[PDB]
């Protein structure tokens, strides 16, 4: 595949979760924003595709599942099946790369994002592959029980600048963020 874009949110203490859920309450404008950057493909006909680990399709409240207008692979070296409302199930990145240039695939998937968590953003990461990656830094600490690997910023480079995404930063709820790009170029 071309490339990757992972997205996440994080907080100062470089957490992405506590007790299987985000550290935070809800945030109307981000989850849009999750919603559309994940969602949006520019090319008709075809869709986005989302991969993740086990824990966070687990996350996601059983109604809302598969993520809508979007291609749901779960990675896992347990399960024996695709969860309910997956797609495919998937034993390693690689496999879920392979999976996607598949022909079914190939010819019906646009864009590949990376949704978490660590290991998978991680695993992602790792790829000497043309990579984006969106993160929404939140300008205050919460206690957080999973965080955000390392990003090796010699290799990720932060763009000052990304067509529809604001610059400035962003508040609600009392709370402010920004929302940040980097790349790397293969
Ligand atoms: N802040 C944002 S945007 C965000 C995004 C995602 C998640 N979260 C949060 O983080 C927590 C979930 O993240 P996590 O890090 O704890 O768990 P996950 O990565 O979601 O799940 C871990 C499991 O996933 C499977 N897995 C993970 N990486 C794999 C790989 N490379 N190959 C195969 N299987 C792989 C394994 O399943 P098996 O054990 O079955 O092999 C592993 O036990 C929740 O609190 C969730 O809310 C936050
Ligand atoms: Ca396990």
């Amino acid at each position: 595949v071309r490339s990757l874009n992972s997205i996440v949110a994080v907080c100062q203490n470089m957490g992405i979760g506590k007790d299987g859920n985000l550290p935070w309450p809800p945030l109307r404008n981000e989850y849009k924003y999750f919603q559309r950057m994940t969602s949006t493909s520019h090319v008709e006909g075809k869709q986005n595709a989302v991969i993740m680990g086990k824990k966070t399709w687990f996350s996601i409240p059983e109604k809302n599942r598969p993520l809508k207008d979007r291609i749901n692979i779960v990675l896992s070296r347990e399960l024996k099946e695709a969860p309910k409302g997956a797609h495919y199930l998937s034993k390693s990145l690689d496999d879920a790369l392979a999976l996607l240039d598949s022909p079914e695939l190939k010819s019906k998937v646009d864009m590949v994002w990376i949704v978490g968590g660590t290991a998978v953003y991680k695993a992602a990461m790792e790829k000497p592959i043309n990579h984006r990656l969106f993160v929404t830094r939140i300008l205050h600490e919460f206690e957080s029980d999973t965080f955000f690997p390392e990003i090796d910023y010699k290799d990720f480079k932060l763009l000052t600048e990304y067509p529809g995404v604001p610059a400035d930063i962003q508040e609600e709820d009392g709370i402010q963020y920004k929302f940040e790009v980097y790349q790397k170029s293969v």
